[PDB]
């Protein structure tokens, strides 16, 4: 443990450093330690750097890509082109400056950013960042990270390949869709949430998600798009099978009214994600660089209907415990806001 010349402690005096990175992102990237666009961007950029590993493939004599190593920073022009990795080549760009400036890994920048991001929104837990990402030599293959369209089997088969991740675990990586807009599957429109409250770390997108499809926000026909319950929000079928399979719906539906298990699990996910690829007992532990999270603002209920859904709405999957009958907000029902990310997402 050290004493950084700002009197933060930290577990190595190597985490010093990231101070300067923290004040350098919060302003530049961040928009003044926003959860917004680039905050989200760089959330999604954290699963698709480090998701992209696979034990199945090594063991066929087949680089399985390094996981957690940049490999979709220093390769941009080859990951950013396969299909699951659409429009992330705008937040790669982003970032890239702030790797040089600051002479960093490009593997460490994205967890960096990732975790801070996450700080930004409220609901949050207190996020971790460990360092020790060699820079990546390989570009990850393709077919790594999950589509919209893929099937619930081929979703757990793959996440449990690159991490032994279980599909309970699927579940609880799919929190991150909490704080998040979909910029490329609607052609028409760029920004659409995945829950009504993506600035808010919550289990708004685990109740949402639930619902009866309504109609589409924008355009009809997109591969992996179904129709959502609320104007403005965007669903994508991955999610919405996840939630109605009979192996994840009571884990999907128990993150409603419960703010402890979903920050918690989320907390050690996230984690476990930034650490693919890598000897957790080889990393050294700068989570105290990490800004504190903020609470939730204001007194409404930690779960809610949006305004005109009741329990009438929910298409329960849980044949264990029955979704609970949360209040709803009062009034007619409202369209989520899009947002507008920065010029080539
Ligand atoms: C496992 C299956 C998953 C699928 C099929 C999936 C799919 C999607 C899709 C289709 C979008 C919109 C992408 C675009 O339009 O460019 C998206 C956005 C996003 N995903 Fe996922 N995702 C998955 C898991 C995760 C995980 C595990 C995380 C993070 C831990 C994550 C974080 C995000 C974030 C933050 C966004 C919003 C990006 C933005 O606001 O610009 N996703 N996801
Ligand atoms: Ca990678
Ligand atoms: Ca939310």
């Amino acid at each position: 443990r050290a004493t950084c010349s700002n009197g933060k402690t930290v577990g190595d005096a190597s985490c010093c450093a990231w101070f300067d990175v923290l004040d350098d992102i919060q302003q530049n990237l961040f928009h003044g330690g926003q959860c917004g666009a680039e905050a989200h961007e760089s959330i999604r950029l954290v699963f698709h750097d480090c998701i992209a590993i696979s034990p199945a493939m090594e063991a066929q004599g087949k680089f399985g890509g390094g996981g957690c190593d940049g490999s979709i920073m220093i390769f941009d022009d080859i990951e950013t082109a396969f299909h699951p990795n659409i429009g992330l080549d705008e937040i790669v760009k982003l970032q890239k400056p702030f790797v040089q400036k600051h002479g960093v890994t490009p593997g460490d920048f994205i967890a960096f950013a990732g975790a801070v991001a996450l700080s930004n929104c409220p609901g949050a837990p207190q996020m971790n960042f460990f360092t020790g990402r060699a820079p990546a030599t390989q570009p990850a293959p393709d077919g790594l990270v999950p589509e919209p369209f893929h099937t619930v089997d081929q979703i757990i088969n793959r996440v449990n390949d690159a991490g032994e991740f279980d599909e309970l675990e699927l579940v609880w990586m799919l929190s991150a869709h909490s704080v998040a807009a979909v910029n490329d599957v609607d052609p028409t429109v760029q920004g659409l949430p995945f829950d009504s409250t993506p600035g808010i770390f919550d289990s708004q997108f685990f109740v949402e998600t639930q619902l009866r499809g309504t109609a589409f926000p924008g355009s009809g026909g997109n591969q992996g798009e179904v129709e959502s319950p609320l104007p403005g929000e965007i669903r994508i079928q991955s999610d919405e099978t996840i939630a109605r399979d009979s192996r994840t719906a009571c884990e999907w539906q128990s993150f409603v009214n419960n703010q402890s298990k979903l920050v918690d699990d989320f907390q050690f996910i996230f984690l476990a994600l930034t650490q693919l690829g890598q000897d957790p007992n080889a990393m050294t532990d700068c989570s105290d660089v990490i800004p504190q999270s903020k609470p939730i603002p204001g007194n409404l209920p930690f779960s809610f209907f949006p305004a005109g859904k009741t329990i009438k709405d929910v298409e329960q999957a849980c044949a264990e415990t029955p979704f609970p009958t949360l209040t709803t907000l009062p009034g007619p029902e409202t369209s989520v806001q899009r947002i507008p990310p920065p010029p080539g997402a």
